[PDB]
């Protein structure tokens, strides 16, 4: 009952309540997962579906412990939203993004809704403004506090203003690179470590398709590289694909000659949760700091 | 104030809250570490003290985001229980264990009063005896399909019934080696990986020194060890302890000459918490599978 104007994205001035309790979430990925994070799930959220038809929340479990099968979060809809489930969820606040499609004229005469957007400011702007709108800044301060933790650990663990560090993948015939590449470019630039200038003047939220001919360009101390594992995939797979992007790449990278090129697992990379910023953070220290080469 | 039973590790029959909003922990990392993840912190927590004056739960921050410093929990004691502090808490639980100092008559009379024992069935055990004295068991479920997802994520990354690990340790010039170390040795355990003969005869819960001479029958695939990070520490210096146990160590382990030698930040490595098992599994991942060696 308690009430608060919220003013989304859109620069919509939205009245919300102070302490939501029936939210509905528009994605999974990007907006469940950190209400789950700030312990207030919502009551219904946009999921996935698998081909014999069940339905999942993308990277739930992993990340979380919490789906679809082990909760009472509805789901609403993959691709095309169920209006009629939103409505059915008694929500008192509608999450959605401004890359969902269903219209905020249709959601804002179901219940307060407001549409929040990750282009500005990124994850930690994300969670600041689902903080502020869930009551949940609390909860918040207590994640940062723990990523504020690991980043500092990591800085301890090495001189990380003088490891240069790289991420790139596989994009069809050509490598893609990001400025800053989700969850694992994020601990990365947090922690210190400086990319190579290719890396660095791509403007911040962009990437751009680098021709395999200047990897040279993309070296560093430290080139990682991310593989799908989510639908049965392992590493090698990631390893066969830059294979055929360039035979024998490999000899194009000092790091990749040496023996300091690094396969993450994708799903827990690309999630803009704090469960990924620490997982990111470990296997990063372990792997520049704890594998000494012959 | 509604009420149930509970029957600690003592075999006392203690009422208790259902559900306890107020809870004294006597020990940070056995009780406190534990409680937090259960999403039910304690309102006054045992810890440790600095030089300076400030206090801390050992491992709190680093892995829970939860400190003395960021929130209400009450600081009572390192050495001796500052039991004035706890009054002034007014618990409706108190939560100790048999290491500890603390007459278990004077802390009766202040509230209810149980006592936990790591010693029978470890932290699975500790989790589960915690949950149903906080009504935390559907937390405690939730924790636990997130560690089954990580366990199939592992598993599902590579054939580990096909490759050997092996998890050693210094110890003032000898190599000490446990049965399962802390998480690092579940999470193995768990995921399926072999060990080498010698360490599959060390009883369960059981450990052993071997002089360095035999760092041979400790060799695998892949051999762990753990650096002390907690206070300045780094990798590098557990590097030259092991020179220090033996001059060139490092090719008397195939593991290590070939560079499968695997160095883990320790202080999450033998945390009982679910964030460490987390941990693990994330840097087991990646050093396993995702560090091609040219």
């Amino acid at each position: 009952e308690p009430v608060q104007v919220f003013t989304d994205d859109l620069g919509r001035k939205v009245t919300v309540p102070a302490h939501p309790k029936r939210i509905v979430s528009l994605h999974d990925l990007d907006i469940t997962i950190p209400l789950i994070e700030l312990g207030v799930p919502p009551v219904a959220s946009h999921g996935r579906t698998r081909p014999d038809g069940s339905h999942f929340i993308r990277s739930g479990a992993l990340l979380t412990g919490v789906d679809f099968d082990n909760s009472s979060i509805a789901f609403i809809g993959t691709a095309d939203i169920d209006i009629e489930a939103i409505v059915a969820a008694k929500p008192d606040l509608i999450i959605t993004e401004p890359t969902r499609n269903t219209p905020i004229e249709r959601l804002e005469k179901i219940a307060p809704t407001v549409s929040i957007d990750h282009l500005k400011g990124g994850a930690p702007e994300i969670y600041r403004k689902l903080a502020e709108l869930t009551g949940t800044q609390s909860q918040l301060a207590i994640l940062e506090r723990r990523y504020q933790a690991q980043i500092n650990a990591l800085k301890a663990t090495l001189d990380s203003q003088k490891i240069t560090v790289s991420v790139i993948q596989a994009n069809q015939g050509k490598i893609n690179v990001m400025h800053s590449y989700h969850s694992l470019g994020r601990v990365l630039r947090d922690a210190g470590f400086r990319f190579p200038p290719l890396i660095e003047s791509i403007p911040e939220g962009g990437r751009m398709d680098v021709s395999a001919e200047r990897l040279p360009e993309l070296d560093a101390d430290f080139v990682f590289a991310t593989w799908r594992g989510d639908t049965g995939g392992k590493p090698q797979d990631e390893l066969a694909t830059m294979e055929k992007v360039m035979p024998g790449w490999c000899q194009f990278l000092t790091a990749c000659r040496s023996g300091r090129y690094v396969l993450i697992s994708r799903e827990e990379a690309i999630s803009n949760s704090f469960a990924s910023l620490g997982l990111m953070a470990a296997q990063i220290q372990s792997q520049i700091a704890g594998r000494p080469l012959p």
